[PDB]
């Protein structure tokens, strides 16, 4: 047990399930005194844990994620590590709670409600995810599955990227070709990442272009009507998704630049932050 990060299990009261994926179950919890200012204050957290049927491999993957989160360090636009329970029973990894839930569901709830998102709100969403990715790229972190389902929204509308710390071993091609949480992850993958079986910051920038298209369609599912067995041949032939309705030329330019066939011709995350900042300023 690393004493910097260890929390007593007695400080943690597990609450309701928040969701489940290929990489673990996430449950809501109250953690007492995880805020150093007030060692008796309850703070709501999310706890990542293994499913009951988990293997030793699954455990090593969750441990690898926890250790990777420690190495990467804190940023406003990522789901930060807050602590762990590593001795005395099942591995619990405590991470930030995001009260408005995932970005894809947030956008879909705002197609036809009173909480209509403005253009500026949507550009702010994209800007914040670009800032979190710029940070991750500066720490040599490659996400490998950037998508709006993998971004969380706090009570203050801060965007936080989740599941950036996963091992490459869990991002086998079986993960990308099976449905999880209402999506087929291969539809966010850069063509060369599929073909060469290696991921880079440039393949993450491709996935960011798909995320940007998700934002401006208010949570659309990518490549509407195209069979997944036909997609990558169409991408090689130069097929790209059309401009979302009401999207400006500036934002669609950014999407199209993210999807350049040559990885070296894509913007970096640093450039994307500047480009999205320019849109906010104008
Ligand atoms: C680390 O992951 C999370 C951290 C979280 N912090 N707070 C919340 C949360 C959600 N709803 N409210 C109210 C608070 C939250 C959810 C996740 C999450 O949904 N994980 C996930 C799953 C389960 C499946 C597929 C993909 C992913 C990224
Ligand atoms: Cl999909
Ligand atoms: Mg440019």
């Amino acid at each position: 047990a690393d004493p910097k990060w260890e929390l007593s299990r007695a400080r943690l009261t597990l609450g309701k399930p928040l969701g489940e994926g290929c990489f673990g179950q996430v449950v809501m919890a109250e953690a007492i005194g995880i805020d150093k200012d007030r060692a008796a204050k309850p703070v709501t957290v999310a706890v990542k844990m293994l499913k009951d049927d988990a293997t030793d491999k699954d455990l090593s993957d969750l441990v690898s994620e926890m250790e990777m989160m420690k190495m990467i360090g804190k940023h406003k636009n990522i789901i930060n590590l807050l602590g762990a329970c590593t001795q005395g029973g099942p591995l619990y990894v405590l991470v930030e709670y995001a009260a408005k839930g995932n970005l894809r569901e947030f956008l879909r709830a705002r197609r036809s409600g009173e909480e209509q998102l403005t253009f500026k709100d949507l550009v702010s969403c994209a800007y914040q995810v670009a800032r979190g990715m710029e940070y991750l790229a500066s720490q040599k972190c490659i996400h490998r599955d950037l998508a709006a389902r993998n971004v969380l929204v706090t009570e203050d509308n801060v965007m936080k990227i989740a599941d950036f710390g996963l091992a490459r071993d869990v991002h086998n091609l079986d993960y990308y070709k099976k449905t999880t949480n209402g999506r087929l992850p291969v539809k966010w993958m850069a063509p060369e990442a599929l073909f060469d079986r290696v991921y880079t910051h440039q393949s993450d920038v491709w996935s960011f272009g798909v995320l940007l298209w998700e934002i401006f369609t208010l949570g659309g599912s990518p490549y509407p009507g195209i069979p997944v067995e036909e997609l990558f041949k169409l991408l090689k032939e130069g097929h790209r998704m059309d401009k979302p309705a009401n999207c400006t030329h500036d934002l669609y330019m950014i999407m199209r630049e993210c999807w350049h066939a040559a990885p070296s011709q894509r913007p970096t995350f640093k450039q994307l932050v500047e480009d999205l900042d320019r849109v906010l300023t104008v």
